């Protein structure tokens, strides 16, 4: 159902922007890291939910493919902003001693995001599939950048 996927993608967007707020307020305190991690785990769950919902949906109509494609691609700048915000806080991450947690989260989120993109590509129109794939290459490149910073 396209509406469920759109709802799922909106929730993902909200999760990401909440996570960015946590990053921007992070001063290297472990309780802050824990609070942020709770949001990150909600985000993982919400991405996986979207993947499950996409896998349960049949080939999208033209308008539904456009809606889902634009909703997925609309995530891109918020993702980049979020990754930039945690990258900006590397000194505080290292001070807190939680670099491996950030790295583990980045790897899990990239894998889950890639699975979601694959599931949406499979039900999109042929043209939208190419658009989603190109956008996903950019998302993957941003993940790879953040991962490099933290390893
Ligand atoms: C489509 C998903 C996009 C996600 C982009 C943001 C990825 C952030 C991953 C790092 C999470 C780290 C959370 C706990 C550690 C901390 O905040 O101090
Ligand atoms: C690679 O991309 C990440 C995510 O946007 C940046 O934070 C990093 O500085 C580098 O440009």
């Amino acid at each position: 159902d396209a509406a469920t996927i759109l709802s799922d993608l909106s929730t993902i967007k909200t999760d990401i922007n909440t996570l960015t707020q946590h990053f921007n307020e992070f001063t290297g305190d472990l309780l802050q890291a824990l609070a942020a991690q709770a949001v990150e785990q909600q985000l993982e769950s919400d991405i996986d939910q979207a993947t499950a919902d996409a896998k349960a949906t049949s080939a999208l109509s033209a308008a539904d493919s456009t809606s889902v494609t634009n909703a997925l691609l609309g995530l891109k700048p918020d993702i980049v902003t979020s990754l930039d915000a945690i990258v900006a806080k590397k000194p505080q991450v290292d001070s807190a001693g939680v670099g491996s947690l950030v790295l583990s989260d980045l790897n899990a989120l990239q894998s889950k995001t890639d699975a979601l993109s694959g599931a949406l590509q499979d039900i999109a129109t042929a043209t939208d599939k190419d658009t989603i794939a190109s956008g996903t290459q950019d998302i993957d490149a941003a993940f790879s950048s953040a991962i490099a910073v933290f390893s």
